[PDB]
């Protein structure tokens, strides 16, 4: 609610630092990463 | 600074109860007044 041009955008950044979905994104390819080495560590042990 | 309907009216309002001119107007009048009074009476107490 206001008429100064730029307001919304530094109040919205304040608002939401990040999104939501991206932080989870972050977690579930965090959280795979490991399982993800240990398959290529035995792909490289065979062979 | 706003985009909230009829805050331009109360904030005028409040800033200025009673313009300037006004003022001044009723001032010169009642001023004046008592010459008024004295010179209606000078001309009743003559015929």
């Amino acid at each position: 609610n206001t008429l100064q041009p730029g307001c919304n955008q530094a109040c919205y950044d304040r608002a939401f630092p990040i999104s939501h979905i991206r932080y989870w994104v972050f977690q579930i390819i965090m959280v795979c990463t490991p399982s993800l080495c240990f398959i290529t560590y035995s792909v490289h042990q065979s062979a």
